[PDB]
């Protein structure tokens, strides 16, 4: 957190490299290594670079600035210092997540991290609240197909919570948990998931900024540790058809004045009015939130309408068929689980749109619908239409049009992020709709 | 720096070999190893060879002397002593960069290192200045193509500043930085570059001679360490079509009387008249400087007119589309970035022509044009012609003809370097224009 | 020549398909097959399509019309009727070369065949002349490389005029000559040429239109018969480095009032003033004619300045070192051989520019230089500069700039052909200068 606490770690623990990490518009991490020199001269050089930051070409980063105005800076947040465990111990490598700033020393408008800081500071100023998030990012461990090395397949034919040798990843998950604990994570649980080769490593909830910094670090840690064990980890929302997809369920709650505002001992389901207003806001902008929280073309193969998925815009208690599920835990742990996201989204922008839509419901005091305790997959389309259970868009372009017409998310993301995201994703969608797919070749080459 | 300091290190550190290194006309390093014998007899033998120098066949070195007058000598610069880290630690190998001298003990006219010393001593005598340079030499890490071992491809599908495992070179860059630090380099930053398998390792600026000595050692260090990790590093300006090329942006500035002459607190853009006169001189001889700073046929595939490259002869503040870019840093760090060079050039001759053209503008007090803050790539050829933004030559022969007619660079390089360079490069160009290329076979074999 | 003569041959010889052939701007032949029906109804259908022609999409043809004005027509030239021998004999396939016409029934401006007809009709109207041409189009017979099937090599290690089995093409040349004789050719001689696998099949001279129609049919006849004998023929100007290239020497002469105007019994070298004026005109526009007669990038690897080639702009008697050679035959056979062309050029445009530059000399009565009887390759560059022997451009772009500034060839080709040719060839040149060649990879990957 303090300059001296970082410099004295570097002196005693023999740190040789400092990675200045950040994220592009799509949530891909980017960094530059700075070599620390020995003695006081090296520590005073590092002090200048930690306080004043360093320059970088912004035109090469996705969704940042043009070539004619490329000069940018990185101001390190010292409260995010950590030692990368996958790197060597002697002459160790360390990281410090930064905020992208303009040449004039002003926070960059198109920065995803600064976008989340802005909305959290605005929430803390207006309501004196703290936005807490706890995600469940699932992933797949892959190995080369023996019949064809150009394709990849799942690492094992394991099921949900299966034991070894059926589950061939206890050693891979073991090292992942050790690596995350060294990075400052409070790991809660680890196990095999429903689909073959699928796994899930959960971690404790925290404020949206610390949680988004943890999601970026979690994705790199899982990919780099898998390569050490000769495997390849992917956070693709649906790498294989006919089996479960990778989902990042976001358990969330807001605490006004250091108290659990979502809990109300004397109320229906022990849920406060603030909780219901927040849920109403998420359900209102649900068709627009999935553009950010599900930004890939493949996301709409897991989150597919008309088929078993968290596509139905409705809330329910202890029911995994609806888009929102209220876990049975009460008191401090009273929360809502937004099941629509997948680990392909930028966490900084995902928590921004969720907090903005949720706070829109709290500010206007919007009325939430009744909980659909029944299984929604077993219901017919005519029955769901009578109840008013709408579905999330069927494809990426359908979600981008909903995001474009939404003014609540446009203001939260800002003109720079909102317009660049739509422009990048429309070019990505155009590339998909023009390409001749393998499905088409299989179905129409015979005609 | 002195004879005794070198012999004191050689004695204690068990140095067993001394490489007498130098460079040919094209900037290719050349050296001869000397074994240091044990005891006082070995130290006194090494002493005699360090002061009086040693002989070598000059006819075999490129652009040096004929067979009928081949006897030459190497006078070591004792301050350039360094232990090669890629060589063993026990019975360590050391190097000493030398100045090529004639049999009569007079500095050789056709020596690139002596050419840079001459112009720097002339500048220090006339203006009491110090010419500082800080380059950014980019390179590619390659691996054999699995589909064909005779061809090479990039080591990874990484982008700008990408993180591991997408960036497969943190271990290669780690050892590069450690090796350069042992050689006396002040490494500033290291990261992955825009094109696949492309990387960039930056180092602190220094006087042109110490910087040119560092560029030669840097190129060898990067190539030798890559071979240790089973890869092959290349400083080719454009090894692959459709992706960024290797560029060596030269950040430079002159300090008259130990003061930053380029900075002026009370002036437009906080840039002095001396800075504008220097920029005017570079832009004047821009068509001739690219012959030396871009001496390969392949250089004009990266630095290609009509396409996105630093080809437009103009200057601008924080704009990477023009040939010169003035970084936003001010005070001591006030400088100009000549973006046209690539790491294929001889650094000793590149800094000589840049200082000569720049000083031609300072001596005559030439008027620089207005800065083109707009993106020059988006401009049309008719618009660029109205403004007067000329382009650098389209090929090697076009640049050699410009260098031949330029009298400012002819005098700085000297009759020996100027004529031998043109003769060697014209034979190189003739070999290219007569050879039947793979592009021609693909396009015209069908006709 | 008339509709009835063509329908009478079709009736008796059992012709089942009628190809309507023509050429694009680059000289590539293009055609559409029309199946002839049996009985009177089929002959009356064929009569209608022969008299009125047929429609086709002009936007798909190179250098013709845009997509918004694509409707075009083909008016058959009945004199160019011929039977394709390589096609089956029973239910034979006949061809008829056509003139491209606009929807309004007016000759198309951008038609290469109509361009040659226009200048020949203008010459016959103004001077009452007949432009005769007799080319020598050389070609290479290739076979797959046994060490690598992806590459091609020459069919045999034969030399000039060599005998079998050293010359492995007597059977291939035999069938070529039989096929050309059936198409109406007057074949003069056939033999093996200097380079390995290179051959030459000569044919009698005729008026420029009949000769250009023969060059197109010859190129197709050579390639189709080569594929029948398991080989691949190429008219590439220089498929391999270090061996002779394919050249199309154009023997030409003009006959005013049915008399050999180039011959003069009482004159120096027995050559008339009209011959000298014509030669002066070719030498004047020589730098611009090579843009059309040598339109490929590869053409400047055969026609390479500074090396043994017909690059020297000068004329001489029985000397193959100069651009023009006057063969020793006199009387009717008095002619000039323009040695610069290669079989990669469009014959219709090549004969147009040669006749236009030649007639420019006749109209203005330009003075020709003295004949250089000495070998020009043995001369030094300083000696050739004193005599005034200039050289043809070193590359495609250098020739396109000369063609652009030439007003004589601009008028002969017309605004449509002149501008489209320059536009197509500049895009072709830009593709070459941007591509990374195999020569560059071999020479610079090591640096
Ligand atoms: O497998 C896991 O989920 C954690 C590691 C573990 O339990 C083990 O090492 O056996
Ligand atoms: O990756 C770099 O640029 C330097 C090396 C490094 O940071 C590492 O060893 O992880
Ligand atoms: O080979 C030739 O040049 C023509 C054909 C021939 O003479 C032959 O059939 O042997
Ligand atoms: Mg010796
Ligand atoms: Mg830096």
């Amino acid at each position: 957190s303090t300059v001296e606490q970082v410099l004295e770690y570097v002196k005693s623990n023999n740190v040789k490299f400092m990675r200045f990490q950040f994220v592009d518009i799509l949530g891909v991490p980017k960094n530059v290594a700075f070599p620390i020199k020995a003695g006081e001269k090296g520590i005073e050089e590092l002090r200048d670079v930690l306080e004043n930051g360093l320059y970088f070409d912004g035109s090469s980063i996705e969704g940042f600035v043009g070539i004619n105005e490329s000069d940018m800076m990185l101001k390190p947040d010292l409260s995010t210092f950590s030692v990368l465990p996958w790197r060597p111990s002697e002459k160790s490598v360390a990281r410090v997540i930064c905020d992208v700033y303009t040449t004039k020393g002003k926070p960059f408008e198109g920065d995803p991290r600064g976008c989340l800081k802005r909305v959290m500071e605005e929430f803390k100023k207006e309501f004196n609240g703290e936005y807490f998030v706890g995600p469940e990012p699932e992933f797949f461990l892959l190995k080369k197909d023996p019949h064809n090395p150009h394709k990849y397949i799942p690492a094992d034919d394991g099921g949900y919570f299966d034991l070894e040798p059926m589950d061939e990843a206890p050693d891979i998950r073991r090292d992942i948990v050790f690596a995350l604990e060294n990075l400052g994570f409070h790991v809660e649980a680890s196990h095999h998931e429903v689909a073959p080769g699928q796994h899930e490593v959960d971690f404790k909830f925290d404020d949206a900024l610390k949680t988004a910094d943890s999601v970026i670090t979690f994705k790199t840690t899982i990919k780099t540790i898998a390569e050490q064990h000769g495997l390849k980890a992917t956070f693709m929302p649906k790498p294989f058809f006919g089996m479960n997809g990778s989902g990042m369920h976001c358990h969330q709650s807001i605490w006004l004045n250091g108290e659990p505002s979502f809990y109300d001992e004397n109320a229906p389901y022990q849920l406060s009015e603030t909780c219901m207003n927040y849920v109403a806001g998420i359900l209102k902008h649900a068709k627009a939130i999935v553009a950010i929280t599900n930004p890939t073309v493949n996301s709409y193969k897991r989150l597919v309408p008309g088929y078993e998925a968290p596509v139905n815009i409705a809330w329910a208690n202890s029911n995994r068929s609806a888009i929102i599920r209220v876990p049975a835990a009460r008191g401090k742990g009273t929360r809502i689980e937004f099941r629509a996201p997948d680990p392909s989204c930028n966490p900084y922008l995902a928590f921004t749109v969720m907090l903005a839509a949720g706070l829109d419901g709290v500010k206007n005091k919007l009325d939430a619908p009744e909980p659909v305790e029944r299984n929604i997959f077993a219901m017919s389309e005519a029955e769901k239409k009578e109840l008013g259970i709408e579905s999330v868009p069927a494809n990426l372009k359908a979600a981008l049009d909903e995001l474009e017409n939404n003014d609540v998310l446009k203001n939260a993301l800002g003109k720079h992020i909102f317009e660049s995201f739509l422009e990048i994703k429309n070019a990505e969608w155009d590339s998909f709709r023009t390409s001749v797919t393998d499905w088409e070749t299989t179905a129409y080459l015979k005609i």
